[PDB]
C-alpha cells in the first residue's frame, strides 16, 4: 500500500542566527522528483496575507515576498539533493520564533516548524 508521496528528513529544525545578519534556513525533503519545478514556502509571518508560496524559482505577487524585502535567497540548487537553503538577511527577535517550512511536490505537500534561535 504505497501511499507515501514525499516526506521530510532530519529534524524540526533548530536554526541559529544573528540579528541583522544572515539567516540560513535549512530544510531536508525526500521527494519522488527533482523538485526543481516544485513549489516551496520557507518563511514566517503573521496571518494569511503575506508569505504564501514561491514556485519554480519565480516569485508570486500574491505571495508578496516583498514582505521580507529583497533580502531573500532560496538556494534551490540543493533541491536536487533534497536540501533547500533559504538565506534571509536581517533576522529579528520576533522573527526567530518558528519558521514555516512548507514543501509542495506538485500535488503533494508537507509541513515543518523550524524553531529559530538568536545566538
Amino acid at each position: 500500500m504505497s501511499s507515501e508521496p514525499f516526506i521530510v528528513n532530519g529534524l524540526e529544525g533548530p536554526v541559529l542566527a544573528s540579528l541583522g545578519g544572515n539567516l540560513e534556513l535549512s530544510c531536508q525533503l525526500s521527494p519522488p522528483q527533482q523538485a526543481q519545478h516544485m513549489e516551496i514556502r520557507w518563511f514566517r509571518n503573521l496571518y494569511t496575507e503575506p508569505v504564501h508560496l514561491y514556485r519554480d524559482g519565480k516569485d508570486m505577487f500574491g505571495e508578496i515576498i516583498s514582505k521580507y524585502v529583497e533580502r531573500t535567497e532560496l538556494l534551490k540548487d540543493g533541491i536536487g539533493e533534497g536540501k533547500v537553503t533559504l538565506r534571509i538577511f536581517n533576522v529579528t527577535v520576533d522573527d526567530d520564533g518558528s519558521y514555516h517550512c512548507v514543501f509542495k511536490d506538485g500535488d503533494f505537500y508537507e509541513e515543518h516548524i523550524t524553531e529559530v534561535k538568536i545566538t
